[PDB]
């Protein structure tokens, strides 16, 4: 990684935080640390959360999500490349009015995707359905849409262009350039 | 690897059928074939089904189970060594009055023990719970026991001596010798 | 890890300690070391213990547990993402009144989960059963509930929402902002 | 690999049954099958059970054991090479007076030796201790010895020569050849 | 590992040395190095040796042990989490009156645990039995107990609570907090 | 098949490592040949590098238990337990082909508690002494000789094995 | 393996024995057994030993070698494809006057080619050198050559055509056809 | 069984790679047919990618040693030692089916001290030369043709193999 | 690794050199490097060579050995934990009068042990080279221990474990240090 | 690796260069680089090249060899532990009069160890290398080429005194004296 | 790597760039980066490109090649140990008059070596274009005919320093300075 600070610490001074690749406990907590630090350094400036992610652990994503809503700054989100699964969830979670996509980004949403006694399998199956329902309800709120729409539209992989994510309510604008 | 006189075919002429080791599709279907053959050879004589099994596939066991009840001969069952999981299920399924265990065999019963979208996981969880309820249903009827007992007594591994299995209703008698 | 001093050392200066991922001897002792350091830096200001963990070693969590209660600072605990098994145990062990969860966190509690001669298997099974009862008694005290409640409610994996963990007595408050 | 005259089928109607190698479900049931066959062929003639085994599954061994006692023929046992763990149990289980060892055989006895929730481990530990006690008590009866003796002498591996196994009560005689 | 000096170097400046995880040649010599340094820095102040260990190499543990007794500072020991096998041996080896455990610590002691010609197997079995006897004798000295007690009490795994280790003589006090 | 045909001439082969399976197959053939005729000699052909001590002991006690004299012939090699079984043939009827080799050595193998390792090491030392003592009897030599000569691998020509007492004669052809 | 009897047992009735592939304990003893059988079947007729082998175990090869010299029939040897290392040794060991090679056969001879304490390595190296000398001495006898020639000519791999092997004394004739 | 049945028709198969075992099985069948009838032709059907050269030599010298004419027929392909064996059939009785493929090339090693490497390279070069000379004799061609034409893999159709001299006729059907 | 200079570099400033774990070309040369550095820094002060090792490569151990005797500082040796095989050889090679062990150290000596082919010519060459190494080591060991070579040949035929007291009575070390007072 | 500068960088200030372990492209070029630096730092002072190597790649060893002869400083060589195969060649290549061995070093010399067209090419290239090596080695030892041909046919192990008598080294160093 | 500033950064300050080992995308671009860096620091002094390589990726080596010819500094080349395949290509690519080999260096040149039939056709044609292109550039570097390079690279062609000099692949052999 190039030096200037390494390149990512330098962009962190511009209040840019990256989520790249799969959402894990380690990578999500690293995002949480950066969000908390930027709040401490200046609670009155927006944070820019750049997401290029295929998704990953749901609980790890919730840790980013609840921190995005916990801190004082608006967390603006930008999809570059793609935001799929929890990646799309976090992108839609940006401060409404400040959710963005680059013109050739793609968004993908779907239902949750994944041994023991039947008793244990019942427990984990139930918990998996609970997560699926919670995600649909939170997603509908982010998109300002009906819950039935989200249930139907996430049964299988649902790929969207940037323009489609906008009409869906997942993002607010597509950014061509600075202009 | 198996002596000639072969020994298992020789004991089949005595209407002896063995289930040894885990219940899989080919081993279970091998039993079905022997049960069907012995009925064909003489539908008026009992069959003796010797079980030393730790269990295995539930659907494979059902094929033996429904075949035991389908044919005309009484299927007497004998536990030697152990009858666990589907092995205990099949042993309990012998003709009532003709279910036996050797004095130091052991019986074990328990609930069923085992990826994709949440929809698919829901579906397969539903089927596993149905099988679990079905199994407690058939088992209580085999034991002349009430359904609540079987649900409670199979939540975890339940090991029984031959005498306990008799008390439970799983077998009828313990045979020390002839 | 971005440098600002790296991001985690920077947050350590504000008395933030993270438990992320499985509880092992080295992940646990790194926390113990940070707890002892923050006590040395100022034994009278609260420590904020952020937990996003699926659980892990019981003895490793015990070293964190006794250290939390040994040092002078109140250790406030925060569940982000999830606190499962020993993670949920540590979460419940924070200073009463200062145990928190974020609104979409989950908590999970359960009984302990894991060769040789029968004598040896007898010894280790008995030690495992001692550990199981010890955790139930300590968990019941953290939650201000009867031992019967914890024994019954930890027989299999028990997932709780933030509020359910709140009624259980496992945490005190849910933090929205 | 087994010559023709196969060798084991031919010796089978001298009423000789072999247990060689580990006691598994397959190997145990093959023995069970042979015992039942010889009883059917002649319920009034002795069976000669040759044991060279390091042991194996206890339930599998129990299938042979209960079968030895179930059939009508006396089951004579002979230790060649070694009879250890369940092998020694089966050797000791032959008809009293007809249990033998060759002079440089070895016998070994010991207590049973082998994941999940603590509840499940508790259950399987309890079952393993039941087996340990059951085996000690049955062994003390075979050896005409005290249960307290079998508990002490099986805490760790206990190797016995043919003379020691005879003094323990596990076998009746040592056979060097036809005299004896 | 965080910075404030890294976290362990800074706790080392307060004469705290950690033994964590399995006792190997490498992890044991690092403790020895820290013990030699703290004595050099001040031979008249106590050293605090925190042990959370499942055990490990016996000779590696002896290197720590003989170093604790060789240097001039008193080596106080504290068991946190667990001190098992050689971990328990080193814990019991602390300066008498200054051996401690946290309330939910656990202690475990047991006898030693592990090819060629019979001649070679005889030599190594005898050497292993020599180690078993030496360890029992040193342990009995640490615990102020009879050698026969240690032979009986280490035949198989012997797990002790903090109170049981104190009553055994393996530690001196249980510390709930600073008070 | 070729081996069954030679079995009808009372020839039994031990080829390769002595295992439970390879030893018991030899035992079964020995018992069979005794059943067919307990009064004619058996010819035990050995080309083996050794193996399990208890497996070979089952062969050993069977050779001495049955009524037939068991004559032994070493072809290629008789090493360790192969050499023990070769040495165990009926005295006067132990033979080697001229370019065979014999090798003898002490037992060669631990994981558990020190108590167990003590038990198994002592059991191994009993075996070592037992083998030296039985070997000394086969060779009409002192136990002291065998202890000294098996401490490490001791390779012998047919002539050396004959002078040691391990075999009785070297057979170039049936002109004894 | 076609049935004609299998093809190899059928050729045994013509007194043909094959050594194919590496010389192992098992493959050598299979040859030993066939030689003993043919002697039993008729001790007064020649045996035809066809060798296509790259070599292998020296002790296993010695079991064939001493059996060839022990039995009453002349053992005639034929090299087809190749006789290398112990393969060449056994070929050269056939009854003098009855050692043959097919015209495009190749023969190769060489010295022996292969852990513990230094005491053990000394024992096994010295034992390997005894084999080296013995093999050179026996080879010199088969070839009617001086031992020094064999020590020099086997120091590294020595490939010979059929004519070269005849000129060396390793075989007696080259056979193009009957 | 089907292959023993065709053996009674004096048909011998080589299918798949030439190894010591597969070549000797062919040698054994050839000797069996000669003893059963030394005066009737043998039909050697080859569908092979090649393999061991010495193993291939054992079949070759057996074809020429026994008294029966060994006629060869290529079905599928005869490559490397397969093509060598095909070309070695009795002159006038080497055949291919019309969509057979033939391939010839110089020796190829798949897989010590410099002294040993010198010895083994030289022996490989003798083999390469011997094969070229034997091939040129089978093909009624110049040695120089075989050396250049086997420098790399040379695939030939049935017509081409016939024009090269590797076989005598192409058999479309029983006419 | 804790920092104060890291902890080992810090002890290097006190002329302490560690050999921990197996003797390889890698670890031996790192020891050789530190020995030469300390001689360069001060050729007239003692070096303290602390050994806790199971042994390893003989030639690698020889490079340490000849560096100990080549450089001008006395190389005092201390065994902690254990010195086995080449570890015990290096320990016994310390400056006479300055070889030490901690009380519960273990020493083990034995003949060369190879683990892990070629023509008998090559095997003859390598076997004889190993016997030369075995003899050379016994002779150096007998000189280090001030005892007869016949003693070292007999006493290294198999693994020979010694306590700190036994190693001193054998002549491998000079003193056992219980603490600094023991001097 | 200790700090004083790491230990090897510090010894470079004494003009000490090590070759340890197998001679590969990378470890040989690392040596080449150090030779170039010391010549750059002072082209008129000797370089001390310490060799403890079992040998390895011949082309890699040649890159060291020609650099030793290209640079202006004398390259003195010292064998510690062993100089085998390419290790011995480099040792023998030090400046005549400044080639040394420690008393218990060992030296070993020996000869070097697709389609038939390709195997021919590579075998003959290996034989040229064998020939090259025997000739240069003969120059280093001031001996007959025939001697090196005989003495490297199989592994030739030498004590330091034997290597000195052979002409491979100039002196044996017991200590600074 | 010793930290005098590791050793290579320190020789980089003397405008020495090394290529050691296989030519990969990483190993080539690191060379490209140093070449551009040295041009930026000073576009008017020669660069010394030290090559010890067995070859590798053709496109990776081309990135070095075009960069050597793109920058303003003369790129002098030195072969140490060996320059093989693309290593030899880059060695031959140095500024005419300034390509050198150490006296016991070795050079080796050869032709390139490494789906549906349509795809295999495309990649075969692309591989044959590369072969001709490399031969044409090589012929220009050596002042030789394309026909020479095609004949001399059909199989591995190993050259001494003197042979490489006579071929036109290098200009001078340096035992020491000029």
């Amino acid at each position: 990684v190039p030096t200037v600070f390494d390149i990512y610490s330098r962009l962190l001074k511009e209040r840019i935080v990256f989520l790249v690749g799969p959402v894990t406990d380690e990578s999500a907590n690293l995002v949480v640390a950066q969000l908390l630090f930027l709040e401490s350094a200046n609670p009155d400036k927006d944070i820019f959360f750049y997401i290029n992610s295929p998704g990953g652990s749901v609980t790890a994503g919730m840790s980013i999500y609840d921190t995005m809503n916990f801190i004082k700054p608006d967390v603006s989100t930008l999809c570059l490349g793609q935001a799929a699964s929890m990646g799309a969830f976090l992108l839609s979670a940006g401060e409404k009015g400040k959710r963005f996509a680059l013109p050739n980004s793609r968004i993908m949403i779907h239902q949750p995707l994944i041994g023991g006694q039947a008793s244990d399998i019942e427990i984990h199956a139930r918990e998996l359905l609970k997560i699926k329902e919670k995600l649909n309800r939170l997603m509908a709120k982010h998109c300002d849409r009906d819950l039935a729409d989200l249930e139907r539209d996430t049964d299988r992989d649902n790929f969207m262009s940037a323009e489609e994510a906008k009409e869906y309510g997942l993002i607010d604008q597509i950014l061509e350039n600075r202009a």
